[PDB]
């Protein structure tokens, strides 16, 4: 037998950073969870009990904190590129570094109509994420995403015209609830290295903002024929607004809200045009995925 | 042996309701999770296999949906009072109904600067809750709360002057991070019944809003001597602004953010005035509780 | 305003302990999560920013570890009594200590039919818990429990003869699945102090074992008329086997498994005597509670 | 723009099945969670609002239940192969079916030393899983796994001889705790279709049993030089015992248990040979991965 693939490192590394403006007194906070897994000439740690090739996972943890102290942590695409580049440059025998970052929201509070200099709120579990793969000889591959963006529209969603056979019970509908948890990922052109990533830094926050704005406006304004049709419109608009992304991927659950027939009780009418009270269903759920690229 | 206490019912009942304005086209949504547990002359279901005294939990579930169809679901204090009153009035042998409601956020989206008529976002897992105990012969006891309001301030928190003995290692500090998940509960005066609850309906949303505003402004503006001192100021202000509440309770974790000494690495300075990068700690956590009433 | 109630301390303190027999080489492990909250003359920490009365929560954490080093951690009733007694004896102004302990399973592995000296498996998330309230001048109040014991029987559960009215849709049944997560708590006679707790130490593990054995045998062998009827039989047997407990409480969800009518598909028969495939329901769920004492 | 990849279906489908022996009275239960995602000529559902190509996710759900009624649900490799084959044979335009199954434990209870005919316990959240990819023209690709197998050994784990530089603080150790959650996956040779899967049916349960037995015996008996070294020994033994698997993959967290220095308190000795009480760490955690194949 032989090792065909291997990677190891430190997961679930929580990191906070503060920036303090001492002339204005304004503070800004950043919080993330980081994972770094390394690849390289490490097979003998597995086959021969040779730990000399292991950069200890504790040391990887230390390196995350040191890198955050000495470098910007925003945008996360940049921080992950800096961090992954470090491992392949510092260690001759390490040839790839896989950096995953989850960014947590800390939104400045408004108090009596004025932004507060040092107080923040977690407005939602929506995350901004990156996956940064730094591969020696191959450059830096970045996937950026937003996840956990939970939305609902109460009308202007439809689902009719689907295949019907002996397995089908679902009724067609011209007016339903649509609710989902948005997971949207944009895949950047390969970067040759850290210099090229730095050259595009303003594009990372701009493109996250565009993706979020397109997602919300299209969800709200599309009189949706299906999750499939609406998600494609989102993806195509994001591609049209950033030439440096190659693909946009969505993964969307269809979090079902079922009508409740109450007509067995005093003739109460709660279906169709009379539908007011619904039963949100925890499981099962539809799951719809698409990756859109340029022709 | 004998039954000393018993209650039973249906938990984890998810409920959605929509309101549609057909003149303006504006829709508004409400979503909750409901639990109803009943008490009364039910002991023989336990001791003698006598199911005649059991209102089936499935029937309790049906009743929740019917009640939501026929009545307002907001404010939740009102809905829970309506629902609990129903069981003690409908069933002679049922003498108490315990109704817990968790309200989930669906905040109207703003699209290009204008509120959208039918699209919503889950801005945060913060909940608005009620516990409504309807007890025949004793009235209606309501506890209202906000929970899951997660906040952080980056300075203007201190903790010094605590007891020091042979168990103490913690250093005093004049500048630390303070972060918590706010659980705040206000206990209303006993209401004699549903009519009295209805008479105070505008006070429920007003008091929730006051509690939230006081919590956030006091957290943001208090140069905090301890979690204890800051939470008391919140509670006293809420009591001063609503005569119909008797007590305010807070339960606050102290979600610790630890400094990280990096001076073992190239003399890097990351403590005290130089502290920039911190390690958020998942566990353990301080837990601080207070119930404040009027003198 | 004034403080009506207050308690504070450290929650979510994870603790492991090992015992090593150096003559036999046999090691035994214990793992728990501990919470300690203190009460006493602490109100001025809230009202006057007086931290002198605060035993820091960090110091409470240290004390948990020190107590585990110097004392047995099993049975948990004993450890919690030792720990809570410490705070009210050490600190004049602390008058109650509330200790909650969750014990995690580490069951010795059997390897080729022989118990292994130092390897363990988490067989299940079932917990053994205690709540120990040490109150100066009032003694020690102990509640012991098992929780997270998840069971299912595929027949010999019935539910018929319940109340039927205009809210009722549930069909009677003479053969259903019954599945639950057992939460069972036994409340000990008040103990005067730590000496009396020590005098009864063998009874704690014995009574936990009896409660577990009675729960499982009664669940398995009762042709159940309802959750209510079966849980009462468990409670009465536990009371009959330990004179030093005053009450037994059960809290049992009814985790529903719904029949699936497939007769719309090729006449397939999957209900009643033909029921083979079921849909487990995540929510809602029945919730049935009882506290049983002696007459 | 154009669709580059797409799949859709139903996730989180809970399924129970019972087998009843009416001659012996012995019942046996099976419970799973299923996901089915389909691929094929579905792009126009995304780009042109053409729902004619969509097999509704509700219909996929129905099909899961029907398939479980008409076919064995064990071993899960077989059930998933049957289910995925159905979609590519039934629907001309569907060309792949991706079936994921999580099997939940229901272990028969022993009551007074005898196996009970119809009562079961969830002994642990350990899962047995399959991923079955049925691809028209390409056969059936099966990955089998066990996950959530949580273990701890209290000695006979070491970690020394790792790389040391200016990022390293970790001390070498010759005696530590090792605890992990085992995720082990075995990748079968490609099968040409359902007939070939059926021909190997006894091998699926046999190989799961071998993987579990090898994992536990090797964990318990290896005086471990690292997680890396121990996991490789497991993988090589599993490959040696089943010629029809091509690779074995492990993913193992190193769930750290930290020593607690108490010597600041009365000189208490709790490190090194005196280490008795430890602090389990929830995060961060090492994460070690390997894929082993044959040379
Ligand atoms: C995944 C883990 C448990 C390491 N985590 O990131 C936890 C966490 C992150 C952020 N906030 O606010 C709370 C907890
Ligand atoms: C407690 C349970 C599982 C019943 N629940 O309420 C779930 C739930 C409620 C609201 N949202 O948005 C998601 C899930
Ligand atoms: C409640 C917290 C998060 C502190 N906890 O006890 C976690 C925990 C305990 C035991 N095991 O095996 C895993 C995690
Ligand atoms: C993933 C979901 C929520 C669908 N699930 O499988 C839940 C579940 C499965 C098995 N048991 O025992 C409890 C819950
Ligand atoms: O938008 C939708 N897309 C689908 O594929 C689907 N199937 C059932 N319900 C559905 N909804
Ligand atoms: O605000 C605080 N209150 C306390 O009781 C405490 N103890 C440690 N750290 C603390 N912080
Ligand atoms: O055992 C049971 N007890 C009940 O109260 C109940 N109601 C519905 N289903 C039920 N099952
Ligand atoms: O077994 C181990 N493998 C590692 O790579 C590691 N690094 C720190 N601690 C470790 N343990
Ligand atoms: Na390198
Ligand atoms: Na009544
Ligand atoms: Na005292
Ligand atoms: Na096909």
């Amino acid at each position: 037998s032989a090792v065909k693939a291997a990677r190891y490192g430190k997961d679930n590394v929580r990191v906070y950073k503060v920036h303090k403006d001492e002339k204005t007194g304004v503070q800004t906070v950043y919080e993330m969870t980081v994972c770094v897994l390394l690849e390289g000439e490490i097979e003998t740690s597995y086959t021969k009990a040779d730990n000399s090739v292991i950069v200890a996972t504790d040391s990887i943890k230390n390196t995350i904190y040191i890198t955050a102290k000495q470098n910007p942590v925003t945008p996360p695409e940049l921080f992950g590129s800096i961090l992954g580049t470090h491992f392949i440059e510092k260690y001759n025998h390490i040839h790839a570094a896989h950096v995953n970052i989850v960014c947590h929201r800390w939104t400045r509070m408004d108090i009596d109509g004025k932004p507060h200099p040092h107080s923040f709120i977690r407005d939602s579990e929506e995350k901004r994420n990156v996956q940064v793969d730094v591969v020696e000889g191959k450059g830096i591959d970045i996937k950026s995403s937003l996840s956990g963006l939970t939305v609902l529209k109460s009308t202007n969603s439809q689902f009719w015209g689907f295949l019907r056979d002996e397995y089908t019970t679902l009724k067609e509908t011209w007016d339903r609830i649509l609710s989902t948890d948005v997971d949207a990922t944009w895949q950047w052109k390969n970067f040759s290295g850290l210099q090229e990533v730095r050259s595009h830094v303003p594009k990372f926050d701009a493109t996250w903002a565009t993706a979020r704005e397109v997602t919300l406006k299209t969800f709200a304004e599309d009189n949706s024929a299906s999750v499939q049709a609406t998600m494609y419109k989102m993806a195509e608009q994001i591609l049209a607004r950033q030439q440096l992304i190659e693909t946009v991927e969505y993964s969307l659950p269809n979090k079902h809200y079922f009508e409740i027939d109450l007509s067995w009780h005093k003739g109460l009418q709660n279906t169709g045009k009379n539908a007011e009270v619904f039963a949100p269903q925890s499981d099962p759920n539809g799951l719809i995925k698409c990756t859109v690229g340029r022709s």
